[PDB]
């Protein structure tokens, strides 16, 4: 399957790339008629990744609750707590999708970090279990260790996450 | 040219592909050979970048002095503060390079961002001036507006950093 991503306003070629952790060129390949440019509305192909819409599970982060939770087809799953971003480095808000993973990423990212689609940002373990359900971060999504684990262990790439103030 | 790089202990195939932020697959293409796993001190071949020992330019960067030192062939030619990562999450020492970039990032990245070769860690702007010269980051270098602007204008991918205590 594959991705089809909305084209939003303020996006521009460089910044759709950088948000998918792809090239321009892949980009303008996967879609030969962006060379004419980019209209906001439109709908375009990211290549390589999967489709968000078979996947029954769902990701809803609240920022003033300080949780995570993850569904399936409606169905609550799953509730953890969170950090998220302080005040002059917020989380972002808006529809994302986990994009790729990587496994014992250590230091302040623990024991695995989650991609999304905005660049430099994810969903990632601690080295600083207090800062747990604290607005204390550079806007990247701080979980527990043993619940970024369990997360990462259910939910497949492409999975939608979208987060609410 | 080519990037050579010298695998280190503890390093792993997934740890080296996210530090230079490519496939595990890609990296066994370029070097073949790793069919058969990892050494510590073997040297291998980073696809996709350029080879950095041609660059006459080369960065340092202090910690404890909180600067940015950028030298031409053993010239100091600039000199600028920069913020450094706080105690529970430290910017990283040793020898890295700078192997992309993205202009206007914004937020907490302000002008500019330049990635280096290890997960998730950069050089880059910042939208708090006050926070440079202080041990206040997540670990990414960060510099006044106009000063990583300039610094980017200089340097090339590829441009040897030197992180030191």
């Amino acid at each position: 399957g594959m991705l089809t991503y909305q084209v939003k306003q303020g996006d521009t070629l460089n910044s759709i790339a950088a948000d998918f952790r792809i090239s321009t060129a892949a980009l303008l390949q996967a879609n030969p008629s962006l060379q004419a440019g980019l209209t906001a509305g439109q709908s375009i192909v990211i290549p390589g990744l999967p489709d968000p819409y078979t996947i029954p599970y769902h990701i809803a982060v609240s920022i003033g609750a300080k949780t995570l939770t993850l569904s399936l087809n409606n169905r609550v799953m799953k509730t953890y707590p969170i950090a998220v971003g302080k005040i002059l480095t917020q989380t972002p808000t808006g529809e994302f999708y986990i994009i790729n993973r990587q496994r014992n990423p250590g230091g302040p990212f623990g024991a695995y970090w989650l991609s999304l689609s905005a660049a430099h940002y994810g969903i990632h373990g601690t080295n600083n279990p207090a800062s747990i359900g604290k607005a204390v971060s550079k806007g990247c999504i701080r979980m527990h260790n043993k619940d970024v684990i369990e997360l990462a262990s259910i939910v497949p790439n492409g999975t939608r996450v979208t987060i609410n103030r």
